[PDB]
């Protein structure tokens, strides 16, 4: 059972059922907290808006020993699955302890000189090399795990995790990756070698990218991009805490995967 | 230090055979490559006999013929490691016209261990097979369109239209899933690849699961699987396919300077250095 419950991002009708069945609850006219706080303080955090918000709450909220689930607003998404009708009935189960795991893993994206550490950020989705004014050619060095692995001249390219790997990735020509595996996608962006394809790696691997001496960033998950200045490297790396992500028992991440996609969901 | 060595695989052999024995190794021949090769006084074995007594089998004639020793092989505790045909294999690290030298510094305790994953195939009416690249769902007539349903852990996840299925371990990430639009897994990952063959649905795509899932095919009431280079084995009507990881692994020991982007790098045509 959870003691405290978040409420983050329906909204006025889920405070009051919640309130009734007696938990303590906190909410960003009554306790309230920044999302850092919240993390903080509850058990369990509902986050209402959908895949969109879901992902910038799940950034912080991955930060803490909170459990996380989402409430879309009428449509499937990977990370968000109570549908608002079918919201209480779902929640009333979850509380009662019968939900499943879905830890999904973060990652880090340092933009380094030598040793110093000039920049960082994180990212649930993916992160992007660049450059600053696109569709522009560039050229980088790959290492992996600290040894050379490949270069490459494209429009440059995409490290997503599993979560992102239905996102940008997937537009991108990537493979799709089942939502806990342990494992980091490289996917290039338009590249020179026709004979360049995806490639993953584990995701207890690090990748070292490195550019020539003589504007290029990195983005994650669409944030702010992260100047590259002449000199610097970019190191990216899996995070050391999860996303302690749950859901409703009756939760089928293939179910969603082919409804979201399209594909037939056939019988004979 | 190794003490009993197999040669297997189907004049490099020879080479071999003539060095090791000066070495002073109790050397023993696969028994159907001896008769191939139709030599005399060399004392041979089984494929199997060689995995269960032999500390190390030396494959020769490349990553073909590394597939087809690595299916018995890897039932036992045996390293293994092979010769290419001249240019590198995914899968054979030895150069045949340096293969004496190198081989002597892995017989010196220089190598670096490494497992591979195989899949294991069972059709089911409620047969086996195993592949260490991939298993693959077909017609018999090529060019013909199937319909099968796919389950992952036993929870249904899609049905497709196409002209098969491909089923890749990491090492068989390289091979025919790669011509196929596959992504590369790299050879010690936990995964394996679903790749679909010319799919109906535009949107269908390699979809990569934890080499712990299981896959079951279940069709309509001429389906064939092939793994590896076996031949294709019918799937009689009502019957269901299961496809998991083997509860054994293939040791492959390389040469102390092994990389595997290098060879990646090598035989895709990919860049080098560049700064």
């Amino acid at each position: 059972h959870f003691k405290c419950i978040g409420i983050v991002g329906t909204h006025e009708m889920l405070y009051r059922w919640l309130c009734d069945q007696g938990y303590e609850v906190i909410v960003e006219k009554v306790p309230t907290g920044t999302l850092a706080e919240i993390g903080q303080q509850a058990d369990l955090a509902v986050v209402v808006g959908g895949d969109g918000n879901m992902l910038g709450a799940a950034r912080t909220l991955a930060r803490y020993d909170i459990n996380v689930i989402g409430i879309n607003r009428g449509n499937l998404g990977f990370l968000t699955d109570l549908d608002p009708d079918n919201a209480l009935q779902q929640l009333s189960d979850v509380l009662e302890g019968r939900y499943i795991s879905e830890k999904r893993f973060l990652l880090e994206a340092q933009v380094c000189q030598q040793d110093r550490q000039k920049r960082i950020s994180t990212a649930i989705n993916e992160v992007v090399l660049h450059p600053g004014k696109v569709a522009h050619m560039i050229e980088f060095e790959v290492y992996i795990d600290e040894t050379f692995a490949f270069s490459q001249r494209s429009d440059g390219l995409i490290i997503s995790t599993p979560t992102g790997s239905t996102a940008y990735s997937l537009s991108a020509g990537g493979p799709i990756l089942t939502p806990s595996l342990d494992a980091i996608t490289l996917v290039p962006m338009f590249p020179h070698t026709l004979s360049a394809r995806p490639l993953v790696i584990n995701s207890s691997s690090t990748i070292r990218l490195r550019f020539s001496h003589r504007d290029l960033e990195i983005s994650c998950d669409s944030q702010i991009a992260l100047p590259i200045q002449e000199g610097e490297d970019v190191l990216i790396r899996r995070c050391d805490y999860h996303l302690n992500l749950i859901h409703p028992k009756d939760y089928s991440y293939f179910n969603t995967l082919s409804t979201k996609l399209g594909w037939s969901k056939k019988l004979f």
